[PDB]
């Protein structure tokens, strides 16, 4: 399996930037969504979950084809509640129908980190939506009761170290579980719509406490209101994760840094760009550009 970038017949960069102010100014626009917490954090998670069906191995999943937009992806178990940042993007897909799935789903990703003052992330355009029979089977997104060793294990099918783990972990500083969703409730801090490295600083500071929730399955909670899944715990459980976590608790700019690395290397797995391909694009955030 070869996945070639193709970009979209006859768009540029400015084509694309046009693509990237929609998404920002209509997530300006819906802040009322998750009580106050913007559309932001659902739609990173989107592009990450579009990601993570990656498969090293035979090169099946990722980013490519826009398979999310098929049932059988859609309706993934994993996927609960993303259809949310579907809907948003829908309408920004009929006003750019040029634009293919993929590479929509994955710029709402790289907009929303950017709007939210994370770091600019480099995109590439390219890819190109493929067929229904190319939908991965559910079952390759990441269980949240596990340990260090089994997300160590998880993210080698994604080619992605230890540092890249940690770093790309930070993402939980955005948004927060929902019941109904997956099983899990409550924020991972307090700064939920803004992109800083408050999730190494949590883990390192507040005094967890296990306990299980209405759902019955386990969590740690802190008294400050917060929580981790048992994942996102394992960070402090583990010699090598902990140091980064220090390192990140430490400076946002590292963080920043390594993130944005990446968060695009994630959001590139399985596609291969031809020599003349151009270069990435970093597009500027509303406020770069006035609006
Ligand atoms: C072990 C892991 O790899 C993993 C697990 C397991 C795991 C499970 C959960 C669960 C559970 C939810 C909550 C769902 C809900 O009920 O609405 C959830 C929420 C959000 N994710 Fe996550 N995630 C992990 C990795 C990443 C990564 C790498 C990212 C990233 C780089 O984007 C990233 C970004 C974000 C974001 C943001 C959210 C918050 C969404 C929201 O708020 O609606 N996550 N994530």
């Amino acid at each position: 399996l070869v996945h070639v970038a193709s970009v979209e017949k006859g768009r540029s960069y400015e084509d694309f930037q046009k693509v990237y102010n929609a998404i920002a100014l209509k997530l300006r626009e819906d802040d009322e969504y998750d009580n106050y917490i913007g559309y932001g954090p659902v739609l990173v998670r989107l592009a990450w979950h579009i990601s993570g069906t990656w498969d090293k191995h035979d090169n099946t999943g990722g980013s490519y084809g826009g398979t999310y937009r098929f049932k059988k992806e859609f309706n993934d178990p994993s996927n609960a509640g993303l259809q949310n940042g579907f809907k948003f993007l829908e309408p920004i897909h009929k006003e750019f129908p040029w634009i293919s799935s993929g590479d929509l789903f994955s710029l709402g990703g790289v907009t929303a980190v950017q709007e939210m003052q994370g770091p600019k992330i480099p995109w590439r355009c390219g890819r190109v939506d493929t067929p229904e029979d190319t939908t991965p089977d559910n079952g390759r997104l990441p269980d949240a009761d596990k340990d260090a060793g089994y997300v160590r294990t998880f993210f080698q099918r994604l080619n992605m170290n230890d540092r890249e783990v940690v770093a790309l972990m930070g993402a939980h500083a955005l948004g927060k579980t929902h019941l109904k969703n997956s099983g899990y409730e409550g924020p991972w801090g307090a700064a939920n719509n803004v992109f800083t490295n408050e999730f190494y600083l949590n883990l390192l500071n507040e005094d967890w406490k296990l306990e299980k929730n209405d759902a019955n399955n386990e969590q740690w909670d802190s008294k400050s209101g917060y929580m981790m899944l048992p994942t996102d715990y394992s960070l402090i459980q583990d010699p090598k994760y902990l140091s980064i976590v220090k390192e990140y608790a430490n400076d946002q700019d590292k963080f920043f840094k390594d993130f944005s690395k990446a968060f695009e290397k994630l959001l590139e797995d399985g596609i291969t760009f031809p020599k003349d391909a151009p270069s990435p694009f970093i597009f500027k955030t509303l406020e770069e550009q006035g609006l």
